[PDB]
Formats: structure tokens, C-alpha cells, sequence
């Protein structure tokens, strides 16, 4: 039976017999072969789909959240408290939730969107408008958890990182050696980092014979790491990944050297083909920003980059129904047709 | 290790070696131990919540369509057809494209609300908006299948049920044991029919020592079931119980009968109160229809039903970010707040 990350892999984390384990049974997702991808974009090897979408709450984050609430708890936090807006915020609502303690959320009044937090609030997060700027608010996130014994939850908490690699961990496990390459999509760059230490420790203890060469990408209008400095007013359809100064860049670029991989761009064009593609050939429905792996992956296809045989991984970060939006903007126009049989197989290709 | 309901439970299914098996990674869901739903709720007992969620496509109607598309390519189907705007749907849709299948969805050009056919549509399925009723177009798609090699995939298709009774396996397998009580939403009735099935089947086996009384639970505004006559306009905010004459009607109203259980309603109000309550106390975000269940258990509960020390089971039938528009209906605007560190702690309570 499956019990979540941290029972599964407690020997690589930082828990003892002690630590209260808060689990939604987050992890274990579906590793999924995708040769109809394969044939459609021209890969001659072998892709296997980590469908992250599937946890909890619909984000790999949740790998991160429960290790985070965890030590929490361990810790005698009596609540979480956040300033975000996306995933991060619905994840750590859950495990604050599932773990019986209060989560708070503090934005300014500029920064909210019901959409964006509704998940997170009908989890229980009591979200606050803070009439001021961002950082005006960041102060007052970083003031309470100085004072008081909550926990921040922001990317400086480094069991997010920690409880990521698990991730990295099941696809060794399931493929039984390590991919020749792994994609994934890079926003603060905390999730390839995560991987690459969790391929790094497998290798390290003799699990994997060798290490996969980490391809991270990012979104055209939002690649500060492509680029080599940070982006402003980053731009792109995918807002997971819509990041212009990544928290996680300098561990991103030496995870890209050091697995002689490298972090490139795509366009929103290429990730939208990619995000429907997947959906068309597979039956698998990821959000946009998880699309930019495999987009990347069609990218590299065309330009020649590969020899033939290669194993490779794509992480697909998010589920798709995390993005509705998106779902119905790509959406075509139903085609009307008369109540008539002979004119409906005459629409159709029969 | 998962592989899929059709590989696991295979003993159990009309399949042999030959069969092909078209899977998603369906089943397996989490069965979650909710006891700070059950304190919440002063439930004397044991409460586990069948997250059915984290399937592939976010309802547990994917182990209904992996079996019947795996059984349409068996017989050499080019397609699947249905008539369907909801979940069944986006699950026929998605196990067409892993089969490499087209598939085609008749709906009447009035009823087509785009919301609801984006993720059947971003599989890659072909929506024909048609200028006439349900009626029409369910005439057409009847006309189809008799003419061409295009497997039907609503409610006649024996498969589904079939596929569906997986699910009370995995339960009675994670558990030991058969639950004292299964709360289960009821909208056609074919899950609860197929969880009775599932049960006896076990029970028969010896696998289990007793039978579930099987309790189904309808909204107030749509339950013929439970008034004994179809509902001409079927009312809720629950639109995947919104079902005015359900095409299992028979079989759940044996199933009641034959366990020693019952079909009842709840209302509206008492299924949202149920929907928030399981995200606040468990982390478990789950469609409102999904919530029909636990709101079916509070009932109860307060009425004085149960006696203490009961072991009962919920399906939560889909996951919550399937229903965008009623996450954000029930959200509470944010509480604006000055941006004074005092003033906060002082809203928050610290
Ligand atoms: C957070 C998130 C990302 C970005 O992850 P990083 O570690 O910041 O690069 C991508 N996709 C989804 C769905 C996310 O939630
Ligand atoms: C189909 C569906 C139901 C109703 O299932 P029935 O077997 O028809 O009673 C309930 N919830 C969700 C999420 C569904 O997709």
C-alpha cells in the first residue's frame, strides 16, 4: 500500500522515528510510456510521461508541502503562513489543513484573484488583502514568523527542495536505472535542482549506473536563467513558470553543468502544441507550464539533437484542470450540423 | 508497481491474454483515513475518504472507460461515440487517444457550454454542435453504431459498471476488511450498482466477512430516485448528480434493498457544507456531487443513526478542480487590512 513520500523514502529524508508524518499519500504517479507521442513528434526512443498532476492537490509541490508541514509540526508550529498566489499557497493550504493547523495567507490587495486562491481558501487559508505593496507585505510575513511560532512556507523553507527529490527517486525505481535525459519545465528552479540531487544520492549509493543529463526549460517571454539576467515584467501564458528572478538559479545552473545538461527556452506557440499534443496522443492532461518539458523535447527532436534509442523523462508538473482557462481558450469552435444521419457521417470522416 | 485496474484486478474482468489493455494508471486511488473530519463531525468511529480524484481524468469514471476501450479495440472499433457534456465525456475522450482511437460527441447546439467540453475536446475529441434536440442526437449516434465500427460509450455499454466495481475491490483489499457502510453519490446509479457488485463478489470469495449496507445519496432537487418518479427538470449545483431519470435506476434501488441500505437526498446547502468541510479538516479537494456522499454521513450522524465503533467508506466521485465556477462561488472575498504588523496580528489573532 502506498503511504506517501516520506514513509517511502524516510532513510534519504531529514525524519526520525518521531516525526509526526502528515501524508495525503502524495507521490507514486503514474510513470506513463508515450509512444503515441513518440511517433507523433518523430522520437525515436523511448518517452515516459511523471504525471505530477495527480497529487493531491494537483502540483508536484505537494512532494515539498508534505515534508515542509511535517517538520512543522515536529517543530511545534501552531500554523503556516504564505504569500503566494498559485500552487505553493493550495498546496501548503492542504497540509496545514490535513495537519489540523491554521495556514495564512498575506498578498496585497493588487495581487488577489479569487480563481487564483480559491483552492487554497476552500482548504481553510484565511487570506488577507494587504492594502500595500508586495514587499510591504513580505515584511510583515517575515515579522510574524520572527515573533510568533508560525511557519513560513515561502522558497527559503529548504524541505521543499528536500521533499522534491523523491520524485527523481521513483522514476530510478520504476525505469530501474536512470533516463538519458530529463525534462522538466524551470520557474524558480527549485524542482530541477530537487531532481538532480535525488538522481545524484541514487548514484551516489550504486541505485543508478549513470546520471541523466538535466534539460530544463523555460518559457520564451520568461527565461531570465537562459538569458543570464533577470527579466522585469516576465511574460507568458504558462504562470507557473512566469518567473523573471528564480529563487533556486544558481543551484538550476549547476545542476544543468554538472549532469552536462542545459536550460534552454520555447515559445508559448511550442508549449501550447505540446500542451495539447500530450492531451491528443495520450489521454494525459497536464497544465501549460508542465507542457514546456516536452516541448523542449520536441524542439531538441527537430533540430537533430538526438541519435536514436535515448530513455527519456518528462515531468509534467501540473494537472491541467489546474488551468481552466487556458483549457477553454485553445478550445476550437463546435462544428453545427443538422439533425440529419447521412450529414453527420458526411461531417465526419466516415 | 501499479499498473492499472484491467492488469490487477484481470481474474475479475471480462478479459483474457489477448485482450488489449488500454490504461491510463486508473485506480489506486487513496483511501484516507479522515479523523479530523470524523471529530469534526462528532462521528464515533472510522471514516475513510475514497479519493477518486486522482484519477487520470479527475473522475472515477476512468475505470469504467479503460475496460471499455480496451474492449472496442479488442473488437476492432475505429472510435468511440457518445452524447455526453460531462465526465464521461473527457473519459471516453482520453482513453480514445491512448488507443490511438478517434472519438466523437453528439450534443445538441443549445446545451454546448464550453466549459464543460474543454478537457473531452483538448483529448481530441470531435464535438458536432447539432440543430436539433437530445433526442436527435441521440438518434444519429444510435444510427451510428449500427452502421459503422464506432463503439457507444454511455450508459448501455455493459463495461462501464464492469470497469467501476474495481473500486470496492481495492477498498475491501487496503482495508482487510468490508466497510460497515459505503456513502456513495447517486446520480444514473451505475457506482453504486457496481460497488455492490464489487462487494458481493469479495464477500463470496471470502476476502470479506460481511457485506456493506449500501447508502446512495441524491441532491433534494434531482432525486427520482428517492420519490419513485423522474425529475422533468432536475435542480442542483451538483451537475454530475444532476439526473433526472437515472439509467441504473433498478439496479440501485436492488442494491439498497439486497445490502440493507438506502437511497436518500441531501440538500444543496448540506452537500456545500460537506464539499468545504472535507478540503478544511482533511486537505481534500473533491467536486460538490463528490461531497453528497460525507453530506449523506453528517445526516445521519446528527439524526442519532449510528450506535459508535462503525467503519464506514465515501467515494469522493471527483476531483474539486473539475468545478471551478463553485470553488469560487463559495469563497469569501479577502479581509482588507491596513499594512500595520499590529493591525494584521490583530485581524489574524495572535
Ligand atoms: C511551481 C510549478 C512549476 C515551477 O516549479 P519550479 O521548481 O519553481 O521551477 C512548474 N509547474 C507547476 C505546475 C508548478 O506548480
Ligand atoms: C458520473 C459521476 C457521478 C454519478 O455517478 P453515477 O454512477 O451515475 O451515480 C458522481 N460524481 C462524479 C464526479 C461523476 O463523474
Amino acid at each position: 500500500r502506498w503511504q506517501g513520500i516520506i514513509k517511502q523514502y524516510k532513510k534519504y529524508l531529514p525524519v526520525d522515528e518521531n516525526t509526526p508524518i502528515v501524508t495525503l499519500y502524495e507521490g507514486n504517479t503514474p510513470l506513463i510510456e508515450a509512444d503515441n507521442l513518440a511517433r507523433a513528434i518523430g522520437f525515436k526512443g523511448k518517452i515516459y510521461l511523471k504525471y505530477e498532476g495527480l497529487n493531491p492537490t494537483g502540483s508536484f509541490k505537494d512532494r515539498g508541502m508534505t515534508l515542509a508541514i511535517s517538520k512543522a509540526v515536529e517543530a511545534g508550529k501552531r500554523a503556516v503562513i504564505c504569500a503566494s498566489t498559485g500552487n505553493t499557497s493550495a498546496s501548503a493550504a492542504a497540509y496545514a489543513a490535513r495537519a489540523g493547523l491554521r495556514a495564512y495567507v498575506l498578498l496585497p490587495k493588487g495581487a488577489v484573484a479569487i480563481g487564483k486562491l480559491s483552492q487554497a481558501m476552500i482548504y481553510g487559508a484565511k487570506v488577507l488583502a494587504i492594502q500595500g505593496t508586495f514587499d510591504d507585505a513580505l515584511n510583515i510575513v517575515r515579522k510574524i514568523g520572527e515573533n510568533f511560532p508560525v511557519e513560513i512556507v515561502n522558497s527559503v523553507n529548504p524541505y521543499r527542495i528536500e521533499g522534491q527529490k523523491t520524485a527523481a527517486f521513483e522514476i530510478c525505481d520504476t525505469l530501474g536505472e536512470a533516463p538519458d535525459y530529463h525534462f522538466i519545465p524551470v520557474g524558480n528552479a527549485g524542482n530541477i535542482t530537487a531532481y538532480w540531487k535525488g538522481f545524484k544520492i541514487y548514484y551516489e549509493e550504486g541505485k543508478i549506473t549513470k546520471l541523466p543529463r538535466m534539460m530544463g526549460w523555460q518559457a520564451e517571454g520568461a527565461a531570465p536563467i537562459v538569458k543570464g539576467y533577470p527579466i522585469k515584467n516576465p511574460q507568458t501564458i504558462a504562470t507557473a513558470i512566469k518567473i523573471g528572478n528564480p529563487y533556486s538559479w544558481k543551484s538550476a545552473l549547476k545542476a544543468a553543468q554538472e549532469s552536462g545538461g542545459k536550460i534552454d527556452a520555447v515559445s508559448d506557440s511550442e508549449i501550447l502544441y505540446a500542451y495539447k499534443l500530450i492531451a491528443s496522443t495520450e489521454g494525459v492532461f497536464c497544465e501549460p507550464a508542465s507542457a514546456a518539458s516536452v516541448a523542449g523535447l520536441i524542439k531538441l527532436v527537430r533540430e537533430g539533437f538526438f541519435k536514436g534509442g535515448e530513455v527519456v523523462t518528462c515531468t509534467l508538473t501540473g494537472n491541467g484542470l489546474k488551468d481552466p482557462d487556458t483549457a477553454i481558450k485553445v478550445c476550437e469552435e463546435p462544428i453545427t450540423v443538422p439533425p440529419d444521419f447521412d450529414e453527420v457521417v458526411k461531417v465526419l470522416g466516415f
